[PDB]
């Protein structure tokens, strides 16, 4: 297994660029210098870098300062041929936004972090960016009386739809992707799953360029199925770019390496990416990007070898999920199980309510005890997919 | 505190006549006559009564028999005087619903739960309910390959949307209302949150007769705000009915009585439905409805105990909730941390993206650190709820 | 593959016999006969069989049933040379026991409950078993006033240091092993994690013959780190017996197959009872008990399917686990990491307190700084498990 | 209200001093001095503060300054009359400690861990500390493999067995408490709970001097119940101190005020310190402690709003756990529940495990169905609690 830009791997800066600082404890390792992430990124096989406004251009940079950085970086990108699919914005790290930014309960606040995201939208276009996501990290809070949660919800649509407005006006080729933590670092942060994204995303005037980001150790904080959660997006036809990393149970925000987690969940994604709904459905085509951070205990030697490790875990659960679903012995356990069954439509073609209350065999007549005998042998599927994934088949 | 049938407290027949079965054990306390659950619940302060088909009709039942029980539950409503403002189907204690009803992968299943939905919206409508609730329990996996989860959801449309046009068709002065639960007894429940169910709705063909039920302990099975989700239902207009209870923490569905669980999340709930939001906004109308479990260590005298104790609890946070409010020290801390800030919109009356951009004052001369030293006071604010909570104030 | 009597396959009779009751619904399957289930489990492989008193005796049951069901019993394990390892009592099932057992608040079920495992513990020794577990399932409280904590404890060990003593009194070749869960079915279980039950035992006055029997989905459960838990057991020389089975998450006890719950904290699992410490230190001799349920929506066929699927999981990880520390590669890796330097002692021989005093050498003159770049190096580690687990390497 | 030095009320100087830098920022807050953090603690009541070596003398601080600081520190002691009764070392903030102090993998930063530790002692007694608390934040790992599990047992042993020998050495009067944390900052924490840290202390050479410091909210991180816990701690005579604050949810550590978290276990929790046991037995004397964090969004009003908090919502809570069982339907409520039951030894005086060999009375000719029917009223006894904690009765 090994990474070609044709796989489409993309890693934030601020990725192999974070630098150990935690809650408890100072940075472990020095900054990254752009251009070294760059030109390193490039040997390892990625497709393309990410980054935050403020990760290359420092919140109180001079222009002079920021002409020099954008022209070291674009140096850099013109070099190695890397591209820059997603562009995000930086609205929880300086003080100013301690309380959100587009849901501040200070309107000069609401106004500033708005400015910051229209000037970011431009950059995001000069780039050549597809994606512009948004994590409203800072947008929550720690006590339930500190909120008008319906006003909440409107500075938020005001500020997403404005953004939209924007993109449109100005004719770039950009779409929204909003991206789900249920907490950290506030207590509940707003739109806390997937599904409370898609939901938010409906009452929006410019919906239509707004969709997902998930990020595999996001949803998992809450307890749920990854790969549920993005077979909704993917039905709804609004996931637009996905986060991979690793996540070992409900707590912190871990950020593993993708497969160092949840080993099984992240099988069963790489399946759903690359084979698709066994029934067909849309399909992923974006990205695969990793949100993740080298572990603090690792040297530069460690960070390197991570942002590799990303790239093969991935490789090989592709090279699984293939065979697991070429195999004959799958497919007929498959069939056994119902799994294409549940691609039929329930009722029959011009048949309506009434007609199906109305038919004996179907209600009146039905032999549930009889039907409930079906073993849907649901274990033994289950463990052909593990055998797969253990390459012991 | 008293209830009276102005309150709208409703009860299921479940709920009090919850026998004590669990996973490890059998049931504690003997069967309940419906006919006494009506009556004893009247005299409580009960405004309503809810059921299941099959808590009332058992499935196995000859239509004689199915007639003489209608007919004793019919009685004692009219003798007492109570309402039956929501009715629910069974889809989940048969052997037959083991994979699902609406989203089983055998096909003849998925007819037989629709059938019996459409039959029950019938009974609905005949007993006056404005309710129809579907709890999908058994809609789901225990394995990621087990379902065609593009599949399972087109599945769950199509039986809803039967449903919904079946209403509309017969003239039935109903609204469903979709109820989510996160887990058990399946190990991942499709649409699992708030999020999940409001998202669905948008794909629906009917979804304007479509909402929630959430259940207070269920969205604090996978950790999220049940004010919080309530608030983004209440926002999106899609609050049809709701499920009241308590949860100590992330593990199997508790069912505790009303403020049994999370006492200051309690609190806020009855806040946020007594006095709607600060600002302005929508506000909840329907039943105050009780979907939990009489603890099965106690016997009889403990279910009427444990029912009052639900309009016991409401009522005494509702006082708590109304003085709360209405104390001037509160409405000023209020203030102070710009909880009626939030409300006033971002941009200025016809000011545009570009416009913002373009203001200094917003952006380029924006004084970031100054602003970053406004004293939210949230500590403080939440420190008078809880007082105010505790009556110590 | 390839499960023999030599591997020490045990399982208990409750496992391949649960007929599917969860707390939504009724038995999916038809009841498994005791003398049916010794002939399946041996022709599958399994070393051993163990059962609650009531699994194979009625509570009911009169003298003349008890030796009737004995004798084919004995009989049945005669045939196939099944042996009976372990032995439990069911203190959970009949309502008498809805407060508990030995912590009941009714003195006169603490003497019945203790009176029930007196006599078990004369079954016991009769079959031959070895170790005799404890599962205090009912020992606990919905609300924190129901019970006097310490009290609670009295008389938890007035019943484990009754039965122990008991053991001694009678000489048999028996040793007790409680088994930890955190709730379900109490909302809080008493002894909640392998720490506490470990703690508790300390407290004993008959503790020599007292150790635990760990349950992979029951730490889980809590969150916690089941190796990090059965390595503190084993140090501790208290791990008895154990209980592998499989659990996605924070959330009801789901005993799925070992294996199927979290992958690779089942293959470090399996590299600790298999190959113990990298450093030399204690073993795990025992037996491996798989403590699970076929899920409901599957067959009989599902049932011989999912016992066989244990047996696999445990001997496919057991290869793999073999594979990774035998590889050169990842014994230097684990050098280069300080797995073997964490071996040494921190103090020389000799060494005293004011010597150390931190020596310096080791605080005065230390180099804080340069010690702080060590690449520790654990991602490259972690990788290399995967790969292995992967079978990739 | 109205807290007196005689409440025993003890902070820890990193709580007021906690400027705000999280996971995702920097801090919102300008640096506390430590003489200024004396004086404002003394005039609101607290009785002493506590502190970390490093959160008074810096880490680099020559000789020269260590003295400069500990004399303003002494006079501010000195004019203010608080005490110092806890003290703590940092083994966790420099990036030397990225694998731990005591287990770390690295020989030369266990030797300067221990020698830290050592030193620290000497300031403790200089001080009058009575307890010397260790935290073990970076204990752990986030990988299985990065450890020897048995290894990791013997270093900590070795760490804490040194110190306290150390103690007895120089005759000081100190006990050394452990305070268990399940996770944050490692993915998984060596003894993550009360019950780990309980059973550890049992396998010391010198365990006569060492027992818990337990935090509400790291418990709370596992799902624990915080009562139970602390229960079980003080009935093995191990509860040598306390941290107190609030959690909500299994989460990050949030380090709320005492009372903003789970609002009905702080209730229990202040009825366990302040009237212990309903039957008699053991009591916790010592102080008071509160280890949480200020939150970012607010200034310096927070801090001292958030610091009287604590001991307000601790004195309210007092009060009413005081009226509780003072009320005499709740002591009578409490005889029908059992609770002075559960205090009655199970055997009778001079009973033997043969004798009772179940008695029957309490065996053979008992009715277990009859003994059933007891209506245990836990659902009332929790309605009593609660509206005592509401302020109600
Ligand atoms: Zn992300
Ligand atoms: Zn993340
Ligand atoms: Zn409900
Ligand atoms: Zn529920
Ligand atoms: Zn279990
Ligand atoms: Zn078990
Ligand atoms: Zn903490
Ligand atoms: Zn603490």
């Amino acid at each position: 297994v090994q990474p070609t830009p044709a796989d489409h791997f993309t890693f934030g800066l601020w990725t192999v660029g974070w630098t150990g600082a935690d809650p408890f404890g100072v940075a472990t390792r020095k900054n990254l210098d752009p251009v070294e992430a760059v030109h390193k990124l490039a040997e390892l096989g990625a497709y393309g870098i990410t980054f935050h406004d403020n990760d290359l251009i420092p919140f109180d940079a001079t222009e002079a300062e920021r002409e020099k950085i954008l022209g070291d970086f674009n140096q850099a990108l013109k070099d190695t041929g890397l591209k820059v699919p997603m562009v995000t914005t930086n609205l929880f790290s300086h003080p100013v936004f301690k309380d959100g930014g587009f849901t501040s309960n200070d309107r000069s606040i609401r106004r500033f972090a708005l400015a910051k995201v229209l000037h970011n939208i431009d950059l995001a276009a000069e780039m050549g960016a597809e994606t512009f996501v948004m994590w409203g990290g800072r947008e929550g809070s720690e006590y339930d009386g500190s909120k008008d949660l319906a006003a909440a919800l409107d500075r938020m649509r005001e500020g997403v739809d404005t953004a939209a407005g924007y993109i449109k006006d100005k004719g770039y080729n950009l779409r929204i992707a909003l991206e789900p933590k249920p907490n950290e670092p506030r207590g509940d942060i707003f739109l806390p799953t997937v599904g409370h994204g898609l939901a938010f995303i409906e009452q929006l005037e410019h919906g239509d360029i707004v969709g997902l980001n998930p990020e595999t150790g996001h949803e998992q904080m809450a307890g749920l199925n990854f790969t549920h959660g993005i077979a909704q997006a993917l039905w709804a036809e609004k996931l637009f770019h996905i986060d991979l990393n690793g996540q070992r149970g409900i707590k912190y925000d871990q950020d593993l390496v993708f497969g160092h987690g949840d080993l099984t969940s992240a099988f069963f994604t790489v399946d759903l990416l690359e084979n698709g709904f066994p029934n067909g459905g849309p399909k992923y085509t974006g990205p695969r990007h990793f949100d993740y951070k080298p572990s603090r205990t690792d040297g530069y030697d460690g960070v390197w070898d991570s942002a590799k490790a990303n790239m093969s875990m991935y490789l090989l659960l592709k090279e699984r999920a293939l065979a697991f679903r070429a195999d004959p012995e799958v497919q007929e356990a498959m069939k056994t199980s119902g799994v294409f069954e549940l691609g039929e439509t329930t009722l029959n073609a011009g048949e309506s309510a009434a007609d199906l209350m109305n038919d004996s065999a179907s209600f009146a007549g039905f032999d549930a005890e009889a039907a409930a005998e079906r073993n849907f042998a649901f274990i033994r599927l289950n463990q052909l997919a593990i055998e797969h994934l253990l390459g012991s088949r």
